[PDB]
């Protein structure tokens, strides 16, 4: 199973790693994608998860968008996970840097309980433009099931494990 993490709760243990990588290595049921509402997996996590199945997850996603039209901020859904996970779920956590509203990162992170276990990304971090000291703390304040965090950025991880309350 998954290996080198950090516990921070009874249910969210957290490790400085490329998901990517992460996901290849242990294959896991589910790998948790910062996704938009247009499953456009451009850069951060959703342009690395996706290039490493070789565009397969946009291809799929597109048809996704063209059946059912664009999740919410805060929504989900769940697709395969190609060469990496049984499954994706593709998260959309509010961007603040397109001015979406924070509140709806605890709705986002709701969508890992309908999972025993996931490998995640921190929801609305990175290019989302949220703080991610914050995205952790309504990680482990929402979600009951495992969640196994990889945090791509070392100083990233350092701050957020030497903060952690
Ligand atoms: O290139 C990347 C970006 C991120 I954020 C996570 C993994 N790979």
């Amino acid at each position: 199973s998954f290996s080198g993490y950090l516990k921070l709760t009874d249910n969210v243990y957290i490790k400085n790693a490329d998901i990517v990588e992460e996901a290849k290595k242990v294959k896991p049921t589910v790998v948790v994608n910062a996704a938009n509402v247009y499953l456009k997996h451009g850069g951060g996590v959703a342009g690395a998860l996706n290039k490493a199945t070789n565009n397969a997850m946009q291809v799929e996603s597109d048809d996704y968008i063209a059946t059912n039209g664009p999740l919410k901020v805060g929504g989900s859904c769940v697709l395969s996970g190609h060469n990496l996970a049984k499954h994706c779920l593709h998260v959309v956590g509010p961007n603040v840097n397109k001015g979406e509203d924070i509140q709806l990162l605890k709705s986002a992170y709701e969508n890992f309980n309908q999972h025993e276990v996931l490998l995640a990304p921190l929801l609305s971090a990175g290019i989302f433009g949220a703080d991610p000291i914050h995205s952790l703390r309504v990680c482990v304040d929402t979600v009951r099931t495992n969640v196994y965090l990889a945090v791509f950025d070392k100083n990233l991880y350092d701050k957020l494990v030497s903060s952690f309350l």
